[PDB]
């Protein structure tokens, strides 16, 4: 099932917007509330199907959860009371739709000494091996991961492959373990660091933040408290790119600029004038078209692959030639940009984009986030109307990018 | 969206079923009707979303199409009148939902001297092959735009084997001026079935079933009739279901000489098998299946599209079976669901080791792809109690869901919306 949005191109974007929290921060953070003694308020929560599922999962585990729904200008506020949690078995009927559900394994094991989570549909060894390094007995039977541990005990563990959710799950197991834990080859994404910041706010002792080596001094209990989820750096970048490629001027509020260095530096190369505070970013093109940019995606803190499709759209309308290097087949959106008249040639992992002033609106299809963000952005400058058919599960309502782009002067409408 | 299928396991299957046509035969064959001067009747047509889309596409190009809907025992009959066809540009709104839409490029180009098809959401063998026949082809604004006053016979070698590439270029060659030789062609029986159809309409093609097709171009294709090749994968699925429940089934309107590798593997599992010119009878004579070993390989060797079903068979068989999947890239998606039923499966790279068991127990499982669906339904036939399969909406083929024909063989399966 597919609804349409219709973009009328041409206008420079002007105004201010705010973004909400990053998905890969909020999901483990919601699971971490199971570790706490008192209620925990999580603010800046985005609207995502996975957030809704996780809230439902916490409730079925026995937590009392309330949701103050977010708006265009602020994320949701979720209060989790973990005290009445009385289940260590995660229900398959909910878990089966959300791979992130593996993130309850660490907390439930630490809180209850036992935990059961279904194997995902479709990797998992880093979670099992890492928790075993803390002394858990873990077996897989009948498609369930079954874990038990009288008392988790600090130890040394090195990840074989870098894993964001692996790092998070083992970290949550370590904060209440007896003694000191050292994890090597940890994921370094800011979403991991935001989880660690949340745990510290609740009483955890973690050193080495932002690096591949985390040192955890186990404490007996975590308290309740409050945590504002790290702003979504990908959303922030998307609005900055949309401002840049329309020759406009936008200010993004409640941002976290020190998670965006590589992106902001690339926008400067495109001709943007950028100022940053401790919580805002202002981009001003001063009436200029963007210059085409070259980029290569690389692990954080280098240029993020999750911004590549958006910069490709920028290059499609920029002055000059831009070469994009993708280090997985990450160019599904190319043929859709070609329907708009873009000049893109793909050679292996490299896309060469020659920018043009003559993109023309046409019907296009978006079946994933990359196609969606890139096609909406291209639509902002294509002549006439771009009609984007988007798959149903991408719909985020008030946090669809087109809703905030409209508030910046774009002409975009949903046509069911 | 997810409907539920509930299987009660245990019963040996007995009876007869018939299967309808293979998808990868019917789709190019429907497109081939654009080449003809008179109406063409296509029989044994399966119910598939792509068939529905292709019928719509032909109508939007200007053909007049009628459908007599198939049943459990007979595929559909479609009559295509290509005479009023008046469009060489395939509409994006329809094309965008079906990658197989590229198969109108060759026919429209040959009939009209021009054709435009949207890029899909690879394609190079189709473009290069038609260029070898003298077509001018460019890609602009996301459309493949081809033109040729007159296609001309030539030589072309496919860089990699392409089923739909072979089909599209073949359709361009049959009305070309002069003689064409295509090398490194796909050898799947569905390709050969398209060639049989073209010959029935007047084409001259030699080398059927081989990597080299030799085509003497003719001036016109006539109208006529073609019965689509029976689906060998559906045939195998029902034979496997009979084998693993210890039953006895006859599959009617079969094409046994497209099934050699599958029948040989079922013999290895303990099946007693007879074949006529159009039927297959499998009899387990009250035995549990023996575990089998297999390595998927290009036709006519063991087909990857039968691998998940034989994995389910091995889950309930006597012994250990080694299954090596070297073709299907996203492999073994169904393994973790089979584990929820109690199966004993270990995976090492591209190889799964299955120790069969009499102790599979029904449980909730999820099927988001054809392999998961077929393997979980089959395993559900023998697991104790009830297996509850959540299946994604786009797999629903209604009366051609395998569970509908399995029910007619004594299975207890019900749809629970």
């Amino acid at each position: 099932h597919m609804a349409k949005i219709v973009v009328t191109g041409g206008a420079a974007l002007h105004g201010e917007v705010s973004i909400s929290g990053a998905k890969n921060a909020v999901l483990p953070i919601l699971c971490a509330t199971l570790l706490a003694d008192e209620p925990v308020e999580i603010t800046n929560v985005p609207h995502l199907h996975d957030v809704v599922t996780t809230v439902k999962l916490l409730g079925e585990l026995g937590a009392k959860v309330t949701i103050d729904q977010g708006t265009l200008s602020r994320g949701s506020a979720i209060v989790v009371d973990p005290r009445p949690v009385n289940q260590h078995v995660a229900p398959y009927e909910l878990v089966k739709t959300m791979r992130a559900s593996i993130l309850v394994l660490g907390p439930l094991l630490a809180r209850f000494g036992a935990a059961e989570v279904s194997l995902p549909g479709g990797p998992v060894d880093q979670h099992i091996k890492g928790l075993q390094a803390l002394g858990a007995e873990i077996v897989v039977e009948n498609g369930f991961i079954k874990a038990s541990a009288k008392r988790l005990k600090g130890g040394h563990f090195t990840f074989d492959m870098v894993s964001v959710t692996g790092t998070e799950n083992v970290l949550m197991g370590a904060v209440l373990a007896e003694g000191t834990t050292v994890l090597d080859n940890c994921a370094m994404e800011p979403e991991v660091t935001d989880l660690a910041h949340c745990l510290i706010a609740l009483g955890a002792k973690i050193e080495g933040l932002g690096t591949a080596r985390l040192v955890i001094e186990g404490v007996e209990r975590l308290s309740g408290g409050r945590h504002e989820v790290l702003p979504d750096r990908i959303e922030t970048g998307t609005f900055l790119v949309a401002a840049a490629m329309t020759g406009g001027k936008v200010t993004v509020n409640r941002a976290r600029p020190n998670t965006m260095d590589a992106v902001l530096s690339k926008l400067v190369e495109a001709g943007a004038k950028i100022e940053t505070t401790d919580d805002s970013i202002t981009l001003d093109m001063q009436g200029r078209r963007p210059k085409a940019v070259n980029l290569t995606t690389a692990p954080y803190p280098a240029f993020p692959t999750d911004m590549q499709a958006q910069f490709m759209a920028l290059n499609c309308v920029a002055d000059g030639v831009g070469v994009i290097n993708e280090t997985e087949n990450r160019f599904m959106h190319v043929n859709e940009l070609l329907r708009l008249g873009a000049d893109i040639q793909v050679e292996g992992h490299t896309a060469i984009v020659r920018g043009s002033e003559h993109l023309s609106g046409a019907p296009v299809m978006a079946t994933d986030l990359r196609a969606s963000a890139s096609l909406i952005l291209a639509g902002l400058m294509a002549s006439g109307d771009t009609t984007i058919d988007r798959i149903y599960h991408l719909d985020r309502g008030y946090e669809n990018i087109e809703e905030k782009l409209s508030s910046l002067g774009a002409t975009i409408r949903r046509v069911p």
